[PDB]
């Protein structure tokens, strides 16, 4: 079954131009969509309506849209209406064209503090505006933090995201992503799956010694085994591993490939 070379929806009746490829996830597929009245470009996630043929799959996504669909931030993928044939679902979204930081993360291995300072802080900065507004990711990894022409890390995909374990799991995420932005590999990461569960049951991780007292002392209250003893989103931003080092305000493109100078 062909996806139409031309988008268009009932409401809005503006039609999408379907452009080149750009990934996959599950069974959703995503492609470069142009408004072929403003030429504005979009990334367009296109679902199969086959995989939404039982009735309780077509509520995970229904979910996700009417989160994603209320969210207005700098910092997390903006939603621009979503709409159905009797085929595909297509979700209208903002276009990150620099992928996403596992990307990064994959072609670099351990990055430099100044730049998971920015990388952090501008996630932090998202993950706040969802918990104010009662929002709780659930999912955050390497691959759901993109980026943009600018370099601005931009939350998506609100695929197990929920609306009131609680807002602490979160905290705990972005503990594994700092471990993995500075240490070079993620803290759980292993062959066989079961393993990692385990490891993550047992709260079994650690920070080596190369890296920063301040910045280690950090990841270790992130990753806590007491979701009590965590710290807070607004407590992050404030930490002295933010505060005390350098902290640039831009990052040039050059840091999907190298480090900056
Ligand atoms: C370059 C491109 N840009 C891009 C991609 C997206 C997506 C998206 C949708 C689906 Cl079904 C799958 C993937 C692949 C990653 C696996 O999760 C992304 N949604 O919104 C976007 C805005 N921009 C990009 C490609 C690969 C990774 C990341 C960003």
């Amino acid at each position: 079954k062909e996806i139409p070379d031309v988008l268009v929806d009932p409401r809005t009746m503006k039609r999408y131009m379907r452009g080149r490829f750009l990934g996959k996830g599950g069974f959703a597929k995503c492609y470069e969509i142009t408004d072929m009245d403003t030429k504005e470009v979009f990334a367009g996630k296109v679902v199969p309506k086959s995989m939404l043929l039982k009735p309780h799959q077509k509520e995970k996504m229904s979910t996700e849209i009417a989160i994603h669909k209320s969210l207005d931030n700098p910092h997390v993928v903006g939603f621009h209406g979503f709409f159905e044939d009797d085929d595909f679902v297509y979700v209208v979204l903002e276009i990150c064209r620099r992928r996403s930081l596992l990307e990064l993360h994959k072609r670099r291995k351990a990055v430099t503090e100044p730049e998971a300072r920015y990388f952090m802080r501008q996630t932090i900065q998202g993950v706040q505006y969802l918990h104010n507004n009662r929002v709780i990711h659930r999912d955050l990894k390497l691959g759901n933090l993109f980026l943009n022409d600018d370099m601005d890390v931009k939350i998506g995909d609100f695929g197990l995201a929920t609306k009131i374990h609680s807002f602490e799991v979160d905290i705990w995420s972005l503990g594994c992503i700092l471990y993995t932005l500075l240490v070079g590999k993620p803290p759980f990461e292993t062959s066989c799956l079961k393993e990692t569960y385990i490891r993550i049951k047992k709260n079994e991780y650690s920070v080596p010694r190369h890296i920063n007292p301040v910045a280690s002392a950090l990841i270790r209250r992130m990753l806590h085994a007491d979701p009590t003893l965590r710290p807070s989103v607004a407590e992050l931003l404030t930490d002295e591993f933010f505060t005390s080092g350098y902290a640039p305000m831009r990052l040039p493109t050059s840091c999907l490939t190298v480090p900056p100078r």
